[PDB]
């Protein structure tokens, strides 16, 4: 199981400065030495590289665009198969009811339970009712990952109105909730943990120096 | 580093019914599936078996009796060398002021820091002054393991006077404190965590069916 505490997302997509399975493995080692209790990683190759540097539990995803689908976080059984091969402790996937390229959410959950019975599953959701649906499907973890990053939640951010969306998710499900998306400061991390999330995923604020640099530069431009 | 939460001690000495590297590896798997954040294990053979079964961090010891010494938890460099080979994340040793068979406590600490710099060390102590001495030697974790199990702490037990000893250890050192020794109920586990220990080690109450059986039988004999 994932402990209580800080999960560090070690991701760099193509054309990002730190894009490299090797570099993400070193970012994961840094997070481990810093006192992270887990890693979130993208693609089989990054996950396998990370598993050579740290023994921390890994939340695995495959970000891959499909034609005629807005679902890109572990969209089909192809991505699930890669993550089963990766041996990541948790498989995370988009858990919205948006049109998928192949299998439905229900079919992907069943597929993982059948072919990988020792792996836990995490629902990346954008709405309270998506979180409720994920809890009903028996997801081990429910993340706020896609809140503000779907066409129907545009302009919304996790921290808005003292984390009201997170408070609503926590009240609606008894499953372990993960604060993920726009946790950019230790103060924000403390708040979501005090509100009663199981753990919190921090990415950009630790592993995206471009994003951190922009925050420093922006204070002078206000 | 060790997360916050429950560490399960999976030990069975030669005289015990479950004495087996294989059985202790399955006890460790059971602990992992139950939501343990770490394992405490005894001997290289048990540790290697556990570390091929689960990726949980392992606190390694070697219990071995020596002539003309009351120190038996990782007594000499021989035991330290076995634990270095085991690749356990944390090396625990008796951190009492008691004379050791070969190297002193101070010598063994220096030995581990030199020969295994990526390994954390845990002090099994009996007294507040031993906890303070462990902090002086730069121990990563300080456990209450030997409190009541030395010639100079006879009649003392961790839970006595609402864990007064644990309270005294916690306010004496800034290092991460581990509640270990006679933590035998969830109620005790909750209490020591509420008092602000980093984590707690539970052994016999989970992994010694003989000791659990005795507690069931004893309620009818009072
Ligand atoms: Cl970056
Ligand atoms: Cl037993």
């Amino acid at each position: 199981m994932l402990p209580h505490g800080l999960i560090v997302s070690c991701q760099a997509l193509p054309d990002e400065p730190l894009h490299s399975s090797f570099i993400m493995s070193k970012m994961a080692l840094a997070a481990y030495e810093g006192g992270a209790v887990g890693i979130r990683a993208n693609t089989k190759e990054d996950i396998l590289a990370i598993k050579e540097t740290v023994d921390l539990p890994v939340i695995g995803i495959v970000k891959r665009d499909y034609d005629h689908s807005d679902v890109f976080i572990t969209a089909t059984s192809k991505e699930v198969d890669e993550l089963i091969e990766s041996q990541c402790e948790v498989i995370a996937l988009d858990a919205t009811l948006q049109q998928r390229p192949k299998e439905t959410l229900d079919e992907l959950v069943s597929y993982i339970r059948t072919h990988a019975p020792n792996v836990e599953i995490m629902a990346d959701i954008a709405t309270v009712e998506e979180a409720k649906n994920a809890a009903r499907l028996g997801f081990d973890y429910i993340g706020t990952t896609l809140h503000g990053y779907t066409s129907y939640t545009q302009g919304q951010l996790l921290y808005q109105n003292d984390f009201q969306f997170l408070k609503d998710v926590l009240q609606s499900v008894d499953a372990k909730v993960i604060a993920e998306g726009n946790v950019i400061t230790p103060d924000m991390y403390k708040r979501v943990m005090d509100l009663g999330v199981h753990c919190s995923v921090v990415g950009g604020a630790i592993t995206r120096p471009k994003e951190i640099t922009k925050r420093f530069v922006q204070i002078m431009e206000d």
